């Protein structure tokens, strides 16, 4: 896994998530090109706890393009919590301890909020087509709905 991690104040958290190369349309964001790139951050001030925010969206639905790269960027912005992002086959429900080996791709469990910071990492994903989850490991966070769903295709 991913467990090497950076740290970002607040104007670089939000410059980060800005640069996410998706297309909202409800709750599904559209990538397109050769390397897309995903920004995604764990339960952002006043979105529902637990969730991950992407493009301003909460647990949207990835639309991916078959023989992409993915570059994801990963932030946790929830004080008081470790989340991680894994990225898996298995779909919900997901147990209070998820059973979803093999991640594919993903992180360790994040920093804590910290000093007035926020820990980050990047990594970079070449899937085969098909469905995947994100989802955090953190026990029950899955659970009680800190997942969303990716289409590869
Ligand atoms: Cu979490």
């Amino acid at each position: 896994l991913d467990t090497t991690w950076k740290e970002a104040t607040l104007p670089q958290v939000k410059a980060m998530l800005e640069k996410d190369t998706g297309k909202v349309s409800g709750d599904t964001v559209t990538y397109s090109g050769k390397t897309v790139h995903v920004v995604a951050a764990a339960v952002l001030p006043g979105f529902p706890f637990p969730s991950f925010e992407v493009h301003d969206k909460k647990n949207p639905t990835l639309e991916i393009p078959a023989g992409a790269t993915v570059d994801v960027t990963f932030i946790n912005t929830n004080k008081g919590f470790g989340h991680s992002f894994d990225i898996t086959k298995k779909g919900p429900p997901y147990a209070v301890m998820p059973v979803i080996d093999p991640i594919v791709a993903g992180t360790g469990f994040s920093p804590v909020p910290k000093d007035g910071k926020f820990g980050y990492t990047d990594f970079t994903w070449h899937p085969t087509a098909g469905t995947y989850y994100y989802v955090c490991q953190i026990p029950g966070m899955a659970a009680t709905g800190m997942f969303g769903k990716i289409v590869v295709k």
